[PDB]
């Protein structure tokens, strides 16, 4: 790598690892469009293995990203409308609160209050139908939006019906082998069990658990080339060969609500570019991205703006990830850790190289 890029990495990234004590991270920088790698530490603490460029990390919630890009996908294809009502695609759910909530609602955290977390006791077919049709939304659709797993991962799951497919096999056939997307996975094969990091929590080595709608909400385990790939992908989709997936990719960026200065799009999230650095890694913390927000509707939605810095933080019990672009530069950073670090060390890390190198 250029001489810049690599000192303003090691000048940000080392202090980050020893402040967080951050036992393995890889890191992507793509400048002007091209893709620059960085390694340390350890992928297994006991079994002494080094992070590589084929170390698998737990993506968690960035895994939203791709979902945001199948359901659009699935759009430009003609099989499901945002528009839709959610009960289109699940006619079990009769109880009159779904009366009004689309798949544009679920989609974006505005359907009314769905929660964070799918409750654990709920694993099957018929726990998660029971759990939907009591589920008493605290707000009216479309009004107030609250990050939530069991809104997306029900969006993700609903909006691959029509394909016949399973969430799986859709995201493999139509969004991770077009990309080239090789040593990315929802569940980690055998053969590629040598590359999965362990993921640490209080020094114990973890794994992501299972759960109801795991795949669609926090299920991706990708390697830092696959990741760098992604970004180049999301930076510029009219290079991408299969036309309902370019479409896709443009659909996951536009705006549909506005809350403070971010922007909601498909799983990604947006803000004008020049960002305040204050508004993205203060609005990165928890205290701010979990809370119940005014949304306020972008009538009709903006295409994918090229002046913005699209983004996701993404984590499980054991990982830290962050992803984000500015297309206008070409210009993005994946970086992916094995514990999970709060997210506005992430955001600020990402900013000093993006900012540096723009
Ligand atoms: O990926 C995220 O950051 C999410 C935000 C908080 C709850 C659900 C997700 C989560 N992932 N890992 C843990 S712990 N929670
Ligand atoms: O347990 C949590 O805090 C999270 C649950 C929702 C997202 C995934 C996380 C997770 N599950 N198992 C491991 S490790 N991390």
């Amino acid at each position: 790598a250029p001489q810049q890029i690599n000192d303003i990495v090691h000048r940000t990234i080392t202090p980050l690892i020893e402040q967080q004590k951050i036992p393995g991270m890889a890191v992507a920088v793509i400048y002007q469009g091209k893709p620059y790698y960085f390694t340390w530490g350890y992928a297994d603490i006991a079994k002494k293995q080094p992070v590589t460029q084929q170390t698998l990390f737990e993506l968690g919630s960035v895994s939203k990203t791709f979902t945001g890009v199948l359901g659009g996908d699935a759009i430009a294809r003609g099989e499901i409308k945002l528009s839709d009502p959610t009960t289109k695609y699940w006619p079990e759910l009769t109880a009159k609160q779904w009366n009004g909530i689309t798949l544009l609602h679920l989609a974006t955290y505005t359907a009314g209050g769905l929660p964070l977390q799918v409750p654990d006791e709920v694993k099957s077919s018929s726990d998660l139908l029971r759990f939907y049709q009591n589920w008493q939304p605290a707000w009216a659709p479309g009004t107030q939006r609250l990050y939530a797993n069991s809104s997306i991962g029900l969006f993700g799951a609903l909006a691959v019906k029509p394909s016949g497919l399973s969430f799986e096999q859709a995201m493999q056939t139509r969004v991770f082998q077009p990309l080239k997307l090789n040593h990315t996975w929802i569940n980690v094969p055998p053969a590629e069990e040598k590359n999965y990091a362990w993921g640490y929590r209080e020094g114990k080595a973890v794994h992501v658990s299972p759960g109801a709608l795991d795949a669609e909400a926090y299920g991706v385990k990708s390697t830092i080339e696959d990741m760098a790939r992604w970004v180049q992908s999301n930076l510029k989709p009219l290079d991408i060969n299969e036309k309902t997936l370019q479409q896709g990719i443009q659909l996951a960026q536009s705006r549909y609500w506005q809350t403070g200065d971010m922007y909601q799009g498909l799983g990604w999230e947006m803000l004008d570019w020049p960002v305040n650095p204050d508004s993205i890694i203060n609005g990165s913390d928890n205290k701010i991205a979990l809370a119940a927000r005014p949304v306020k509707a972008i009538t009709p939605p903006t295409p994918a703006v090229r002046a913005s810095w699209v983004h996701k933080t993404g984590a499980t019990g054991g990982f830290g990830s962050y992803v984000a672009f500015i297309p206008e530069k070409e210009l993005g950073i994946v970086m992916l850790a094995n514990k999970n670090y709060p997210n506005p060390a992430r955001v600020d890390a990402a900013w000093q190289i993006l900012n540096a190198l723009q």
